[PDB]
This record gives C-alpha cells, structure tokens and sequence, in this order.
C-alpha cells in the first residue's frame, strides 16, 4: 500500500507539454513545460521508476514533502503524474536561476545577501512552522523568479517531524553546509537548517561554503571537531553577528528562523526582492559573454 500516493494522477501529456531539460533534481532531470489550459510555463521533473532502487522510499517522501507545503517561499508542487515506468512531478518554474548561479559573475553586496536571506528565512519559518527540515539549504538550493522572487526548492531530502518522532537522525546534505549533529547522526531537528542558513550567509558572502577546496570526505572529521566557521573579510558587524549566531555548536543556542527575520542585519539592510532584477541580468550578461 502507498499512502502518499492517493492524489496520484495519470496521462500528464493530456495537460502539459514537455520542453527541454533545465537541469537536475533529487533523484531525477528537470525539464521545461507549458501548462496547456493556462499557457504557462512549469518544471517538469522526470524521475524514472526502472532505475530507481532504494531512492523509492525518499520519491515517495518528496512527493508527500512537496504536496503538503503551500507557500510563496517555497517552490509550488501541481500534481504527481504516473506516465508508463515515468513518474512526473509538476513544479512551479522559476526563471532567475539559482543563487548559486547569481554569484558567478562576481560577489553580491550586502543589501543583496540581506534580500536573500531574509526570503530564505521566510520559507525556513514556513517549513518549521509545519515540522519540516529542508537538511539541505545552500545557495544551489534557493531559486529566483524572473523578477526576484525568492523560493527554496529541492525537497528530496526534506525531513518530517511528528508527535511520535520528535527528531530525526539520518547522515543527508551536503557535507560542506551539514550541521556538526547531523554529521555525528546525532537526534537533530529544525536548528540543523539553522546552521545550514549559517554556512549559506557565508557562501552569499564570499561565493563559496567554508572548507570549500578540500574532499568532502575530509569536512566529515573537520566539521564536528573544529570551532565554527566564522565571517571573514571586510563585512558589516551585524553580518558577522548574523553568521555568528547561526554557528553555534550546540543547536539549542542556535536562533530560530522566527528569530533571524528580526536580526539587525536583516532589518538594516535587506531591500525589496524587485531590485535582484538586478542580479539576474548581471547572470545572462555574464552568461552570454563567457567562452
Ligand atoms: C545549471 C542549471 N541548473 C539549473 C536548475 C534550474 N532548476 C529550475 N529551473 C527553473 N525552475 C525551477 N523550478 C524548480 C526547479 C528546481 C531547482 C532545483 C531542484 C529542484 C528539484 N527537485 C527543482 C527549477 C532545476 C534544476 O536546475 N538551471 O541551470
């Protein structure tokens, strides 16, 4: 029996077309589509059931994940629909790329990283709010719309928590943004993204998480064992704080999301999310220049 399953609907190419692929997601390609009852464009993500093995268990996690969150801070789940050995999951299509993306033609100013952040923090209250863990916020993770609206997205390894698992304790993420417990596979919670948004301030700052250019493998020992990572360089004190303040070792020191919004770095500097307009053409500037 599958209970996540019980909105799963069929024949997708009745109501959309499918376009070119985008990139990639948790456990499968995203591609562009067209909505044909309204014209607009969506994300398609192509998961292919054949070639799935234990990852089965989590796309049955990602589906429910996404279907139980309704917020402008996170990316909008359309429907699950079930296309021969093709599973296809509608999502709301965001053409600003990533942040990740945006920090490529250079570094962001403070009023940016403010901007960022504070949506970010929007979409982390959400979350929590509902007992979910993203376990995955870095700036790969954090879309923008063509008109700087800022979302999260990927929920592949989103965690839930309810009143008979009260924390979680699964090793997923991407090492250079896991928190030192999740590492440990401690008993974690929600404070895990916290520490996460920490490392993603850091990476909005400098274009890079801290240990950056060492093996992954090596962050696994570094990370539990060292002091927290710190912002350094010629940064304002209230975003060294801000950073400071997220990177905390013991997670019940952590500040809630909640909490952050109200963060003098946030209040101080962050603007509206129209001006990444600004930001986004810096990208397809830079895009269309590079060789
Ligand atoms: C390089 C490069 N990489 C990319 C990104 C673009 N991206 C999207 N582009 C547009 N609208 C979107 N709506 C939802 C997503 C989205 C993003 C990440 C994970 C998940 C999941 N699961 C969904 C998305 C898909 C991933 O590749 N673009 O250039």
């Amino acid at each position: 029996g599958l209970p996540g399953m019980q909105n799963l609907k069929a024949d997708p190419e009745e109501l959309f077309t499918k376009l070119e692929k985008i990139g990639k997601g948790s456990f499968g390609e995203v591609f562009k589509g067209i909505d044909n009852r309204t014209q607009k464009v969506v994300a398609i993500k192509i998961i292919d059931l054949e070639e799935a093995e234990d990852e089965i268990e989590d796309i049955q996690q990602e589906i429910t994940v996404l279907s139980q969150c309704d917020s402008p801070y996170v990316t909008k789940y359309y429907g699950s629909y079930l296309k021969d050995t093709k599973l296809w999951i509608i999502m709301e299509y965001l053409g600003g790329g990533s942040a990740l993306d945006l920090l490529e033609p250079g570094p962001l100013d403070e009023t940016q990283i403010a901007t960022i952040l504070r949506e970010i923090l929007k979409g982390l209250d959400y979350l929590h709010s509902e007992k979910k863990i993203h376990r995955d916020i870095k700036a790969a993770n954090v879309l923008l719309s063509e008109h700087g609206e800022v979302k999260l997205a990927d929920f592949g390894v989103a965690g839930q928590l309810t009143d008979t698992q009260i924390k979680r304790n699964t090793f997923v993420g991407t090492p250079f943004w896991m928190a030192p417990e999740v590492i440990k596979q401690s008993a974690y919670d929600s404070k895990a993204d916290i520490w996460s948004l920490g490392i993603t301030a850091i990476e909005l700052a400098r274009g890079e998480p801290p240990h950056s250019e060492l093996h992954p493998m090596k962050v696994l020992f570094l990370i539990p064992k060292n002091n927290p990572p710190t912002l350094e360089g010629n940064y304002s004190k209230p975003l060294k704080e801000f950073v400071e303040a997220c990177l905390n070792k013991e997670p019940s020191f952590r500040p809630t999301a909640k909490e952050l919004l109200k963060h003098k770095f946030i209040l101080r500097n962050a603007k509206k999310t129209s001006y990444l307009t600004e930001l986004i053409d810096r990208y397809k500037r830079w895009k269309a220049e590079q060789s």
